[PDB]
């Protein structure tokens, strides 16, 4: 039932599990980070993020946030190691976000809200699809990066410059050689636990690596985020603002960090 289900009073988090009763389930993302409980696991490898030969393809408005594409069909754009079994291949990524710089992440660290949060979503190549990693409980791995406003991040802009061209939903673009090498923080310390998709239909098919290191993007850079539009060209303007699930309860997990 994946329309009518949006970021609203009417259709928001809060509505999700009438049409997706999995929303209350027991492995329900995004969760609150508790920086003093999670569990330094010193079994965590360094995360494998290989990056080098990334294809990007095009990016979208979805009507929910915008996506990067990326051609899935060889072996390119992997991350491995960190809790991970196996390789997980890059397909997309997006962002949620504020309406204003204290709120807009999904995670939070000990109830801190960051003004967006990057999802680079990968899913396990055993599975052979990304439609088939779905269906299964280690078939994605989501690489999470919090977003704070400061300094500029350069390798954001030629994103940001798209946006203007996608403004409404069902536009894309050619969106051609982005290296999203260009997003990465310095450090990849992160902390992991098993979780699910953020949006309908909330699958828990997630490993989730949030790191704990912010990238810094700029107020321009985030308010033009924030031009975007949920509604379709020709319909009144939605501001795109505020597409972020709440923290969802633990329940029985474990936070593990590869850290301290
Ligand atoms: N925010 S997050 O990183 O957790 C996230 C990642 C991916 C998606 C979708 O692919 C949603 N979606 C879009 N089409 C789909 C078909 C099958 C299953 C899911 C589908 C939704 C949320
Ligand atoms: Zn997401």
């Amino acid at each position: 039932m994946s329309h009518h289900w949006g970021y609203g009073k009417h259709n928001g988090p809060e509505h999700w599990h009438k049409d997706f009763p999995i929303a209350k389930g027991e492995r329900q993302s995004p969760v609150d980070i508790d920086t003093h409980t999670a569990k330094y696991d010193p079994s965590l490898k360094p995360l494998s993020v290989s990056y080098d030969q990334a294809t990007s393809l095009r990016i979208l408005n979805n009507g929910h946030a915008f996506n990067v594409e990326f051609d899935d069909s060889q072996d390119k754009a992997v991350l491995k190691g960190g809790p991970l079994d196996g390789t997980y291949r890059l397909i997309q990524f997006h962002f949620h976000w504020g309406s204003l710089d204290g709120q807009g992440s999904e995670h939070t660290v000990d109830k801190k809200k960051y003004a967006a949060e990057l999802h680079l979503v990968h899913w396990n190549t055993k599975y052979g699809d990304f439609g088939k990693a779905v269906q299964q409980p280690d078939g994605l791995a989501v690489l999470g990066i919090f977003l704070k406003v400061g300094s500029a991040k350069p390798g954001l802009q030629k994103v940001v410059d798209v946006l203007d061209s996608i403004k409404t939903k069902g536009k894309s673009a050619d969106f051609t050689n982005f290296d999203p090498r260009g997003l990465l923080p310095e450090s990849l310390d992160y902390w992991t636990y098993p979780g699910s998709l953020t949006t309908p239909p909330l699958l828990e098919c997630v490993t989730w690596i949030v790191l704990k290191e912010p990238i810094s993007v700029s107020s321009e850079q985030v308010l033009k985020f924030r031009k975007l539009n949920f509604n379709g060209e020709g319909e009144p303007e939605e501001l795109m603002v505020d597409n972020w699930r709440p923290a969802q309860p633990l329940k029985n997990r474990q936070i593990k960090a590869s850290f301290k």
